[PDB]
């Protein structure tokens, strides 16, 4: 269900997640949907690191262009989480449904380095 380009960088003690663009997003219905991207910082019982973009209104292919941002995290800590990435569509008549989504665990990234990559969503 389409692709999310991502960068993922770290410094001063922060995990920089800037959101890009989406491509080939699709919907059940063949509307177009109004996505957003959700992440949580795994793992998380109570939704306590919740970080959301912009509403991208009627496409398939949204820019966001947007940083997502997890504060007072040491690299060593984040080496344990995982990034839940989701993304859905922001409905005023049913509910906000689901698109696709990815989990990156932070163990793969090399946190010294900026590391820009596209990433298959899923179900």
């Amino acid at each position: 269900g389409g692709a999310v380009k991502l960068s993922i960088s770290y410094r001063n003690g922060t995990l920089f997640i800037m959101v890009m663009h989406i491509k080939d997003l699709v919907t059940e219905d063949g509307a177009d949907p109004n996505p957003y991207v959700k992440t949580y910082l795994l793992p998380d019982n109570h939704k306590t690191s919740k970080r959301k973009t912009k509403i991208s209104r009627k496409t398939r292919n949204p820019t966001f262009n947007e940083m997502l941002v997890y504060s007072g995290y040491s690299k060593e800590t984040l080496r344990q989480r995982e990034l839940q990435l989701s993304v859905l569509s922001a409905e005023s008549l049913r509910g906000n449904f689901f698109l696709g989504g990815v989990t990156l665990p932070l163990k793969d990234f090399n946190l010294s380095k900026e590391t820009v990559k596209w990433y298959q969503l899923t179900a």
